[PDB]
């Protein structure tokens, strides 16, 4: 396949399996038919994050990275991005702080909901994007949080739904995990990604 | 209209006015018929863009903004996404470290391409993603340079299409403005949501 030749493929609605997620952006992409593929908004996926049905659009060529699977559909949630600029901050409907803030080890009082770590700062919303890096020599890391935009991800606060695992303390350990993960949704099998050569080269 | 009638929406390939840019992740967004749309994969905007045309995803309720069109197509440019993952840094065909780097100051030798303003080292592409604080008061702000993971926009860079803007060393610190602002293309009009849409949350 070619640039063009993806880009050209039809958008697929349908389950991708070898998902990947940008610890930055928080988008969630996929390999199939030569082809690297980032799903579109409204996304089912597993507990884990190995299978994804949605809104598929082709992007580019396929890069390389990446049981069993049968023909009856499989249990999932419907995921939230909650960088998705749904309830944007630093306007007047979200007037938390719209910076990222930094942390020099990662904080005790983070909560995990479907594979993302979060902070609660009495009703300000944060979500782990990676570490970052200032100056050289020495070179210093942090972990950065950036203020939530997703309207979804506040509903669930807002509905009672993260009571306990969202205003605790924290030490020891790492990330409280939330009961809550999401509504309830299944997954059509097989992916349309299964078979091997898609993830190879 | 609700989240979900939102959510029920088709996705709509067509030119819309009153664009924003969300400027860490820099996606685009506007407002039509009551719901907030995100553009997916390549668009074709005007040179200010205020004008997109590509497939928009309806991804939750509008949100507050803040004569006029005719029916003939107008110019405007493709627009690529720097950090659309087709390219991502850390992996053996992008070797560039994928660490974004804070900068106490905008750092010097800057060029603006598509309204981004990007960083070149020995063929090391970073884009300026926004301000990220710290410090309980003084209150320190740092400039982010995220990494380029945009293989279109390498291409270009490789092709010699930024020879003009890219290639400065030395004390410059107002950008460089790039002679190349993409591959010219027409933009269908009217805008889908020109009528005032844009009112009322």
């Amino acid at each position: 396949e070619t640039v063009e030749s993806c880009l050209a493929k039809p958008h697929t609605e349908n389950s991708f399996t070898n998902v990947w997620k940008d610890d930055k952006t928080l988008d969630r992409y996929a390999n199939y038919e030569g082809c690297l593929w980032n799903a579109t908004g409204v996304v089912v996926c597993t507990g884990d994050e190995t299978q994804c049905y949605g809104t598929w659009v082709p992007i580019g060529l396929a890069i390389p990275e990446n049981p069993e699977y049968g023909d009856t559909p499989i249990p999932g949630y419907t995921y939230i991005n909650p960088l998705d600029g749904t309830y944007p901050p630093g306007t007047e409907q979200n007037p938390a702080n719209p910076n990222p803030s930094l942390e020099e080890s990662q904080p005790l009082n983070t909560f995990m909901f479907q594979n993302n770590r979060f902070r609660n700062r009495q009703g300000a919303l944060t979500v782990y994007t990676g570490t970052v890096t200032q100056g050289t020599d020495p070179v210093k890391t942090y972990y950065q949080y950036t203020p939530v935009s997703s309207k979804a991800m506040y509903d669930a606060y807002w509905n009672g739904k993260f009571r306990d695992c969202a205003f605790h303390s924290g030490f020891n350990e790492d990330p409280f995990v939330c009961e809550y993960q999401g509504q309830s949704s299944d997954l059509p099998q097989p992916p349309v990604n299964a078979a091997a050569h898609h993830h190879h080269h």
